[PDB]
């Protein structure tokens, strides 16, 4: 009962999202890192 | 194949309460800088 | 068209998602403990 349309938006928006977590952890261990001061 | 869009629907809500998530915690992180 | 396990990759790459944020989420919840 589940297309190919939907389940392929969905690893691509998934893809997406890992990406830009790729950034997000980056800025956190920015900050974590330099916040002892 | 085994598909069960009940259980697309559950993966759907996921990926929306983690892209929720993750727009708190850029918010958090953005905000944190000084 | 039809999944099985591809349904199952795509899951346990958001599951890997979902701990990698509540990993970053402890962290930036500390730091703002830290106030």
């Amino acid at each position: 009962w589940v297309s190919g349309e939907e389940f392929y938006m969905l690893t691509r928006r998934v893809l997406q999202l890992e990406t830009v977590l790729e950034g997000v952890v980056s800025q956190i261990d920015a900050v974590g890192s330099k916040l002892k001061m």
